[PDB]
């Protein structure tokens, strides 16, 4: 039926490069590690992404990922200008640009992380890829 | 390989009742529609769920779902005591207790919703079920 197309999508996950499914660098919404949490709130309000990569000087040097929801732990009274994105930043999980989607889903589940940073052949940033991107190859588009 | 177990999990999704995969009512974290957004912030801080069902008088009368992230649109200056959970509540998607997981994933994708409210045979609430619960039948546990 339509069960059939998902069967083929699973056997083909070991043959799909993560570069074929990622969100490329020029479409990433990211933030500097020295930005305040108030700037993360503003960034969230504009773009509505739950997970934001964090970089030092360029989007080509990701140093981690920040969750917009972690802002909810902080009191507007003083904390938001008083802390930087680095204070809430989780360590990044990098995957090569030619890693297959099958291996990525295995490691995303094991590592208990939802977003991976995809690096290019030369040491910079090619983009990001999330569990939803991997899911949409199996299921369709969400 | 291990590709094999996911093949069986997909053909069996049409034979798995949503009651077999849901989170049951007594383990739901929910909030009253007349609670302030400050109480939703407190509820989020304690339990960390992103989506919370919303009820009138009992958890057996769900009237919608609230997103913790929608609190980030509101200014601590006055809004949080000044609004109620009802002001941010999205309409609920109810599914019967014997609906198959296959049909649920089809409708969750089409409807562009992540959480469904599972109703019991007698008109009350049996629990909730999310796209992740459906995903974990295919993939494992996340
Ligand atoms: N920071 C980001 N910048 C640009 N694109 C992103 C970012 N985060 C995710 N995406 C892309 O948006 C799509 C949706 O991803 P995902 O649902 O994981 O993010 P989200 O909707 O912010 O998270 P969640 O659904 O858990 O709230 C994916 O294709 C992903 O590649
Ligand atoms: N409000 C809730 N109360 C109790 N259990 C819930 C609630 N929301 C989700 N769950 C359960 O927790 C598990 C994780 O679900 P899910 O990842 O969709 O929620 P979440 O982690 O809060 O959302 P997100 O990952 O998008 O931030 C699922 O098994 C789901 O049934
Ligand atoms: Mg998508
Ligand atoms: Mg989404
Ligand atoms: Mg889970
Ligand atoms: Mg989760």
């Amino acid at each position: 039926p339509q069960e059939e197309e998902m069967i083929h999508s699973i056997l083909e996950l070991e043959e799909t490069p993560v570069r074929e499914i990622m969100t490329p660098r020029v479409e990433m919404v990211a933030i500097e590690d020295e930005a305040t949490l108030e700037d993360l709130l503003a960034l969230y309000r504009e773009h509505r992404y739950s997970r934001v990569p964090v970089y030092r000087e360029s989007v080509d040097h990701i140093v981690g990922v920040a969750y917009a929801k972690d802002l909810l732990d902080y009191y507007c009274e003083e904390d938001l200008k008083g802390r930087t994105v680095a204070s809430i930043t989780h360590p990044p999980y990098f995957v090569p640009e030619n890693m297959d989607a099958w291996s990525l889903l295995k490691e995303l589940r094991r590592r208990k992380v939802h977003m991976a940073i995809v690096v290019d052949e030369f040491g910079g940033t090619a983009g990001l890829v999330t569990l939803e991107d991997v899911i949409e190859e199996i299921v369709g588009e969400i």
